[PDB]
This record gives structure tokens, sequence and C-alpha cells, in this order.
């Protein structure tokens, strides 16, 4: 039900940008978000799985990278966050293993510092890599964060964590910068409903399926005034990896 209020916002000291608060009011199921690079991606889906561990106790969900240093990212800002965040609600108590890249949320029944206080529930975090396999074995998930999807093999989707989703019927949040016509292509339109766009082939015709949202921007949409210099890279960037990386352009 609940998405995170402004008034959650303001206690995380979080300022969305348009794109940003587009994901968050979202209610679907899947959020495809196919940005270009300083889109505000990490960010973003901190916010989401920081909401969760304080709002829904007991959840549980994993932050999907290509590898452990990209996991990294967004699972050190929800480290961040939460340890900060703790501070407001005296019925929790933060426990990390950065080594494991696991994050526990204890709640109680009362505050932490009182007298005979007891667990009454334990939501869990965790930084998860596409490249490492073997630790991609089955937990009962809430929530999913893929970041780079379109760098994801499908059958790390497909396999390892739809299914584990689909359980509790957690939710998933698909963030790339895009890789071509793959399968993050094909999530990305089964969530378009923005019309006709160049970079985007099927925009426009394209059907869609109501659990699915998805949201584009390139890096000029969010940083307007780096348009110029975005452009002007293109001087030495090659064009496929320009249009990619800023223009978010399927190609």
């Amino acid at each position: 039900r609940l998405r995170p209020s402004d008034k959650f916002f303001e206690l995380l000291g979080y300022k969305p940008h348009h794109v940003q608060l587009a994901i968050h009011r979202s209610t679907a199921k899947r959020r495809v978000a196919c940005l270009g690079r300083q889109s505000g991606k990490s960010e973003a889906a901190s916010v989401e799985a920081v909401f969760e561990l304080f709002a829904r106790p007991g959840s549980q969900g994993w932050i999907i990278a290509p590898t452990y240093d990209q996991a990294e990212i967004i699972f050190g800002r929800v480290v961040e966050k939460v340890e900060r965040l703790a501070e407001v609600f005296p019925a929790t108590e933060v426990q990390l293993q950065r080594r494991r890249l696991r994050l526990l949320v204890h709640h109680y029944d009362r505050p932490v510092n009182a007298p005979g206080a007891k667990r009454v529930a334990t939501s869990e975090f965790r930084g998860k890599s596409a490249d490492r396999p073997d630790n991609l074995r089955g937990a009962t998930l809430d929530f999913v964060i893929l970041d780079e999807a379109a760098m994801i093999p499908f059958s790390v989707w497909s396999e390892a964590i739809e299914p584990t989703l689909s359980v509790r019927d957690g939710w998933a949040l698909i963030i790339s910068t895009p890789k071509g016509l793959n399968w993050f292509y094909e999530f990305f339109l089964m969530g378009w409903r923005g019309g006709l766009k160049e970079g985007i082939p099927n925009s426009g015709i394209n059907q869609t399926h109501p659990d699915f949202e998805s949201f584009h921007a390139a890096s000029w949409d969010v940083w307007p005034e780096r348009r110029e210099w975005y452009m002007e890279r293109r001087l030495y960037i090659p064009d496929l990896e320009f249009r990619q990386e800023y223009g978010a352009e399927f190609v």
C-alpha cells in the first residue's frame, strides 16, 4: 500500500527531482527506469529501500548489480540513511555486516534503551552480484532493486529473482542505462505509456502490462544546464556510447 511521503523524504534529508518523484509515486509492482548517467537513479533506489526497512518491519530486500563493487554503491547509501534515520525511531536498532553486504533493522516492542525490550521483527537488506550466481540462493523477498539491469543476464531475473518475488507479491525497481534491444528493453516497453519517442523503437505503438510502469530520461532531461556540455563530448565519445549513456536511447 503506502509509498514514502513528503514527510518521510524530509526525515531523510531527501529532495527528489521530477524523475525521482515520478518513480516514488508509482505504485506499480514492476517499475522500470531507463535513465542517463547522473539521473539520480542510485539515490532514488536507496530511499525506496530505506522506506521498506522501517515502514514494513520484517521486510526483506536485495539490491543486485552486475558486480559486488557496483552493488556496494546503492548498498552503501542505504546503510548511511538507515543508520542515521534509526535515531528518530527509538524502537529500532541497526546491525551491519559490511563484508557480507548485510544490513539488519531490528524492531522492538518498546524503545531499545528501555528495560525488558523484546525484539519483534527484523527487516533485512543485502547487496548481491550477478557475477556471483552462487550467492544467489533463495530468500523470500518483499522487494528488489536491479542496478544497471541491462548488463545483468536475463536468467538472473527469470530464474533467481522473479520466483522469490512472486511469492510475497513483492515489487521490483529495475534501473539501467540501456544496452540495446535486450530483456531490459522488453520490460521497459511493457510499462511505457509516454508515446512515440526517438531512441525508443516501437514506442507509441507498444502494448503495456498493468503491473508495469516505465520512466525515461536523458541526462540532460535531469540536467538541462549540462546539455551543451554533454553534446560537446561527442567529439571524443563514440556515438553509440553517447546515445546510450546520456541519451538513454535503445540502439
